[PDB]
């Protein structure tokens, strides 16, 4: 579970949105796992407008942050699951981490702000959906 908020507007890994994030819809994409819903509260988190390939992320399922170099974004094959089937997920950024299926929502961030939210993972492996290039989140 974890969020981005911004402004009005809440990200969230869309195979974990609710059914006031549907109804509240704003855009989705199933090849990023993101989706973005309206909120009547202000949100306050920055979003980075940057290139930077490293900085620090939350892992729920260790209560602890930790720092990480991360790819650039690019399609990478998830494999299926519950809510996928297999397939190229896209704008995804990886990092030698751990992350567990309960630590999707963790905010990666950097210098600049909020990078992304963790993803996906699996043999100490942990991927990132990036938000740097959703230019209207500030908009
Ligand atoms: C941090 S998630 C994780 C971590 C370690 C091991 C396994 C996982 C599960 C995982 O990667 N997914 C299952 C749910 C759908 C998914 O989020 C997607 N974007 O397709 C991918
Ligand atoms: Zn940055």
């Amino acid at each position: 579970s974890g969020a981005i908020y911004v402004g009005n507007y809440r990200v969230v890994n869309r195979h974990l949105a609710t059914h006031n994030d549907w109804a509240n819809l704003v855009w989705e994409d199933s090849s990023r796992d993101l989706l973005v819903s309206s909120t009547t509260a202000q949100g306050c988190d920055t979003i980075a407008r940057c290139d930077c390939q490293t900085g620090v992320y939350y892992c729920s399922s260790r209560r602890k942050h930790y720092p990480v170099s991360f790819s650039k974004p690019s399609l990478i094959f998830v494999e299926a699951s519950e809510y996928y089937p297999a397939r190229y997920q896209s704008h995804l950024m990886l990092a030698v981490g751990h992350s567990e299926p309960g630590d999707c929502g963790g905010i990666l961030r950097c210098q600049h702000g909020v990078v992304g939210i963790v993803s996906t993972g699996g043999n100490g492996l942990v991927g990132f959906a990036d938000v740097r290039d959703l230019l209207w989140l500030d908009e």
